RNA sequence: AUAAAGAUGAGACGCGUUUUAGAGCUAGAAAUAGCAAGUUAAAAUAAGGCUAGUCCGUUAUCAACUUGAAAAAGUGGCACCGAGUCGGUGCUU
DNA sequence: ACGTTTGTACTCCAGCG
DNA sequence: GCTGGAGTACAAACGT
DNA sequence: TCTCATCTTTAT
């Protein structure tokens, strides 16, 4: 029944927690001990810390989701082609996609030929021959009009199939013109023709070099205007310019159409945008548009098609060709000139694969940009060779075809080649003829965003809706897929609830029932006073309804001057009025109602009561979709009500934005005796005229009992479920769910009393914490306080008052930065109680601070800092390493090429490592204790062992399914199941001394020992290395100046402390020589070096994984314990997340 | 109202890697030496799973024991003196 | 006595735009 | 980056 | 690397 404070300090990778008293005293317990050890009872203290690694985001899965969602739609693809194929393809050559198949497998695995496309070497060297490249065959096939091999075209077609490029550029793309200059000239010309006032005159510009230069498009329309003479980039010379490049430009002012009228080139939009500007000025601008569609083209093909066009219909393929050619012609004269000029170093270049050569280039891992830089320096100490610097510094200098530059090209190209394939070839072979769309429809079908994962209802991600049963297929797509329902579902499945009833939907921010609230909201508080009027007054509903009727309904904006003239003077006739409660600008404005008016052209529509439902249907539909096509067909079921002219304005209408109250909460709910909404409330309050919160927070209204009434179904969520739905990093939420459960378990410790303090550290989202700590522990006032402080008020505490803090010493810093938030915490609201709404130098002065009433305890200056002073150098605190099932991937994502190892695992079931490579270093999930016998020798004998056996995580399922069999596989047998013991990582073993060791895997430890150093000598470290530069005064800080060069032997004290300590639990002798023998070394260098090259010392001396530290200039490697034998017969201790109760077990004796 | 950042989800490219295909020639008995060539493709890209889908498979959650279909629930006196990872003393239980 | 096993120390390595 | 896996070279220890 | 949607939080 003592009355208690708990202090909380929460890191993405800490959560520190301790318990105070009124006397601010860490008190001492006695625990009991569970298990088989002699052990019973340890006291422990009532401070520590949950250490804990980083919650992770779902970004990286999300992003191996779609990978693997990518990887299965190509193979659909190429299977889709070679159903199309099969039939003729039995005909001509069967099993060749049989061939192509075990395409991976060595000679002794197949089950044909070695030779995947004609079976035999001949006509393989051959065709290898002819096309050295698969481009050359893509341009033989486009270009060629002979009959050709099926296998040729089907190869050809599966390689535009299975790499068909980018769908960023949405309509028709003409590789036919590629001249920026030209095209410039004939944009130039159609400007002049139609335009002869202010003519532009463009001749002698580089239209190539400015135009397909390698800066920002933006900075290259910039460049282009200022080579032009007297023009402007708002001007239509310029925005044509920036509407080329892909700047989406403003056609309203040049225009004057008063419409926005953007047009962009690579949205499939453009086309009934400019059918828009077409209907607004006239058709004579078409050519013009024209001009510019194929001036973009210009500018978007000739950065990488690079070649002649007029001569071939595969100009990508040309250009590949060219690439080739140009490869081979450097290469031959690469090596004429290296072995005419420098003979030495052929072999590096040309033959050696370590080396970033031409071999690294070819056989090796080497890139572009490295090849570079190793070949420039050997090119300028060279004659010759100004050609291939002149290609290097142009990068076009030996150049592969398969190259990061290919992520620019568009599908259109690929597509236009295999449309020039299938013209080709349809005449010989009827079956492309008849499904030449089909292949067309394979490469250009991408399913859209709005659609959800194809799936059947097995999926957590998945919102599409089906209209039929069948198999979605590429062409049946439009016909099993309710598109619209479908974008629907995406919008809304990731859209909002409304918080007061949470099973309902909210409405669009620009639906008009939303607007009518808002505008009434807005007008129910306006105040107006008149002359002959003593007090103010609240608006009467006629009023409110004839401003609507007249202000509003006319008016987009109504200002204070409008009202009062227009309606006070003019209809009211009051003249002398004045107003309060509003600014001058109304916040609420009837934006939807005035455009979609101008939309219609017509008053009599909205203003009608039984119509406003369809009307909200158009405002839903034109907030969910950006699809014309899909909004259009949702407005095709009022097809009748309007005239085509106006839906297609409807249609070009969009609004973007979500509001935060639902329909149901504003014409929906309603009194159980008046039976009138919130909105008829809200029309007619009376003279009371009240807004929405009172409305819902009206005891004698309904409303207050509906809304709790809603929110109280659902029962809230669980406490992971309520941390999920909150804002941030996941890892916060992990340390702040770790938190609210180490605060449950110090609450269970102390007999289940609650303390009237809880003192938080880390804004909105520390105010979440305290809300749901408050509602954890008040169940409505707080009878529970809970408290949010900040860094800056414990920095400052510890600064001023010598509480320094070297985190590089150990872990206990966190639970000591908890205890002192729970003691300026309780300090705080003892001494102030008045400011606590923004919580929930008192440290001459009275010793004994007191407020003025009750300051019983606020802050004595002597006993509280030696009590403080005295649990900040406790010995015992309570550090827990979580000990977690390690989850993620197994095995390192890299192919490792084949070699006789064991340690190398399948990629499938069927490829053997040492034939195939394979993945390598698998990661743990947990070791298991298997105490079996394993035949040894050749005699076989059942010599019965322990060993730690690590489960992979690729092999945990199979391990839970039966740990039996599973052992046995392995080879133990005779294993004693009841002696299993499921060893995560961060296992903790006492082994002798107090040496303790946490598990990282089946053959790894972790140091699990913490250093207690002597708090003096830790102020001393933090003072001489300088820590936190000097906040001390310069008399304060000089007398600690003199403390850091006068206890200099405190140096040789600390490393003696860290050899003791080493010596006892972190066994590691030849570290721990060069650390001393370094210590001696540097032993004339000033204290501040010293000092701070000892706080890196720390680092083998630290719980957790042993790592690298350097002291100045020597560095020492890290000892790593890389067997797990030691711990086998050791003390194995099961600790809470608090660490107060635990379990020992002795492993020795099993 | 504007911008930035973060979180979540969906649709898409490009590259990398791996095994195989792209008959290497000459002098020798071989070791090896000299020369020629090099630019591409197929397949896989977590093993795989059943619910067999253009689905899912690397996020969050996780001391032990007991009740357990699970979720979840239950399981462990206090005070004082001190401090090298917590120890000792007393009483109740 | 001597031939396989475990410790110890050191090195490199890790899918990305 | 961190930190756990794997290979290598070499010696001490175990076991036959 | 690319396209798109939804939300929240912070600063102005």
């Amino acid at each position: 029944d003592k009355k208690y404070s708990i202090g909380l300090d929460i890191g993405t990778n800490s959560v520190g927690w301790a318990v105070i008293t009124d006397e601010y005293k860490v008190p001492s317990k006695k625990f009991k001990v569970l298990g088989n050890t002699d052990r019973h009872s340890i006291k422990k203290n009532l401070i520590g810390a949950l250490l804990f690694d980083s919650g992770e985001t779902a970004e990286a899965t999300r992003l191996k989701r779609t990978a693997r969602r990518r990887y299965t739609r190509r193979k659909n693809r190429i299977c889709y082609l070679q159903e199309i194929f099969s039939n003729e393809m039995a005909k001509v050559d069967d099993s060749f996609f049989h061939r192509l198949e075990e395409s991976f497998l060595v000679e002794e695995d197949k089950k044909h030929e070695r030779h995947p496309i004609f079976g035999n070497i001949v006509d393989e060297v051959a065709y290898h021959e002819k096309y050295p490249t698969i481009y050359h065959l893509r341009k033989k096939l486009v270009d060629s009009t002979d009959k050709a091999d099926l296998r040729l075209i089907y190869l050809a077609l599966a390689h535009m199939i299975k790499f068909r490029g980018h769908f960023l550029i949405e309509g028709d793309l003409n590789p036919d013109n590629s001249d920026v200059d030209k095209l410039f000239i004939q944009l130039v010309q159609t400007y002049n023709q139609l335009f002869e006032e202010n003519p532009i005159n463009a001749s002698g510009v580089d239209a190539k070099a400015i135009l397909s230069a390698r800066l920002s498009k933006s900075r290259r329309l910039e460049n282009l205007i200022a080579q032009l003479p007297g023009e402007k980039k708002n001007g239509l010379f310029g925005n044509l310019i920036a509407l080329s490049l892909g700047l989406t430009p403003n056609f309203k002012s040049n225009f004057d159409l008063a419409e926005d009228a953007k047009l962009q080139l690579s949205k499939d939009t453009y086309d009934d945008d400019l059918d828009n500007l077409l209907a607004q000025i006239g058709d004579q601008y078409a050519d013009l548009f024209l001009a510019a569609k194929n001036l973009s083209d210009a500018i978007l093909l000739s950065d990488i098609l690079r070649v002649n066009t007029e001569i071939t219909k595969a100009p990508l393929s040309a250009s590949m060709i060219k690439r080739y050619d140009e490869h081979h012609q450097d290469l031959t004269l690469l090596k004429a000139l290296v072995r005419q000029q420098l003979p030495e170093k052929y072999k590096e270049i040309f033959f050696d694969q370590s080396k970033n050569g031409y071999a690294g280039y070819i056989d090796g891992g080497a890139s572009q940009e490295e090849f570079y830089k190793f070949i420039k320096p050997i090119l300028e100490k060279m004659d010759g060779t100004e050609e291939l610097l002149v290609k290097l510094n142009r990068e076009d200098l030996l150049r592969k075809q398969r190259t990061f530059d290919n992520g620019s090209i568009p599908h259109q190209i690929h597509l236009g080649e295999l449309h020039a394939i299938l013209r080709r070839q349809e005449d010989f072979y009827p079956f492309l003829k008849d499904n030449r769309e089909k292949i067309e429809k394979i490469l250009t079908f991408r399913i859209p965003y709005y659609v959800g994962p194809l799936a059947r209802g097995n999926s957590r991600f998945a919102w599409m809706t089906r209209k039929s049963e069948e198999t979605i297929t590429p062409w049946n797509f439009e016909e099993v897929v309710d598109k619209g329902a479908s974008a629907q579902s995406f919008i809304e499945r990731m859209t909002n609830f409304d918080k007061n009833l949470p099973n309902e939907k909210v409405l669009p921010k620009h639906s008009l029932l939303y607007e009518y609230f808002t505008v009434y909201n807005e007008l129910t508080k306006v105040k107006y006073v008149t002359e002959g009027m003593r007090k103010p007054a609240f608006l009467s509903g006629e009023q409110k309804k004839a401003i609507v009727d007249l202000l509003f309904k006319t008016n987009r904006k109504v200002t204070v001057k409008q009202l009062k003239e227009d309606y006070f003077k003019k209809i009211e006739c009051f003249d002398s009025v004045e107003i309060s409660g509003v600014e001058d600008r109304f916040n609420a404005s009837l934006g939807t109602y005035h455009d979609l008016l101008k939309i219609i052209k017509d008053k009599d529509f909205l203003d009608n009561e039984e119509n406003e439902d369809i009307l909200e249907d158009i405002v839903l539909t034109l907030t969910l979709f950006e699809d014309r096509e899909m909004i259009e067909e949702r407005l095709k079921t009022y097809a009748h009500l309007f005239d085509d002219k106006v839906m297609k304005q409807l249609k070009r209408r969009r609004y973007t934005g979500w509001g935060r109250l639902s329909r149901k909460l504003i014409n929906g709910i309603r009194d159980k005796q008046s039976g009138k909404t919130i909105l008829d409330f809200l029309k007619s309050d009376g003279f009371a005229n009240r807004n929405f919160m009172q409305l819902i927070h009206d005891d004698s209204l309904t409303f207050k009992e509906d809304i709790q009434k809603a929110q109280v179904s659902g029962q809230g969520d669980s406490l992971h479920e309520h941390i999920a739905n909150l804002a941030g990093s996941p890892a916060i939420k992990k340390g702040i769910l770790q938190t609210v459960k180490v605060v449950d378990e110090l609450v269970k410790v102390m007999g289940r009393h609650k303390p009237e303090n809880i003192v938080i550290e880390m804004r909105q989202i520390t105010k979440h914490v305290a809300q749901i700590l408050d509602s954890r522990m008040n169940t409505l006032i707080r009878e529970v306080k809970v408290i949010t402080l900040k860094s800056k008020l414990v920095s400052d505490f510890r600064k001023d008052f010598q509480f320094y803090k070297v985190r590089e010493i150990n872990n206990y810093h966190h639970a000591h930065d908890a205890y002192l938030n729970a003691v300026v915490g309780t300090a705080l609201i003892k001494k102030y109680p008045k400011l606590e709404s923004e919580f929930v130098n008192f440290f001459k002065r009275p010793l004994i601070e007191t407020n003025g009433e009750t300051g019983e305890i606020v802050w004595d200056k002597g006993r509280d800092f030696a009590t403080v002073r005295k649990v900040l150098s406790m010995p015992q605190v309570n550090i827990v390493k979580k000990t977690e099932v390690q989850t993620g991937g197994f095995s390192k994502e890299s192919i490792l090429p084949k070699r006789n190892s064991d340690k190398l695992i399948a990629r499938k079931k069927d490829w053997d490592p040492k034939k195939y490579g394979g993945f390598d270093s698998p990661t743990v999930a947990y070791s298991v204790l298997v105490v079996a016998k394993v035949e040894k020798g050749k005699s076989k004998k059942l010599k019965s062992v322990k060993e730690l056996l690590g489960i992979t995580i690729m092999e945990r399922s199979s391990f839970e399914k039966n740990p039996i069999d599973f052992l046995e596989a392995k080879g133990y047998k005779e294993v004693k199941k009841d002696l299993i013991i499921k060893l995560p990582k961060y296992s903790l073993f006492e082994l002798e001394n107090g040496r303790k060791r946490m598990l990282a895997s089946a053959g790894e430890l972790q140091k699990g020992n913490e250093l207690a150093l002597p708090s003096k000598y830790v102020n001393f470290l933090y003072l001489a290395s300088h820590y936190e530069k000097l906040k001390g005064s310069p008399e304060d800080n000089e007398q600690k100046q003199l403390f850091v060069e006068q206890h200099k032997h405190y140096l040789d004290e600390i490393i003696e402390q860290i050899s003791e300590f080493s010596k006892r639990v972190i066994l590691a002798d030849a570290n721990l020589d060069k650390v001393l023998s370094a210590y001696n070394k540097h032993r004339d260098k000033p204290i501040r070096e010293q000092a701070e090259n000892i706080i890196h010392l720390f680092t083998l001396t630290n719980l957790g994984a042993p790592a690298a530290f350097k002291y100045f200039d020597t560095t020492i490697d890290r000892k790593r314990y890389t067997s797990t034998k030691e711990v086998l017969d050791a003390t194995l201790i099961h600790q809470s997340i608090t660490g107060l109760y635990e379990t020992r077990i002795d492993l020795s004796q099993l």
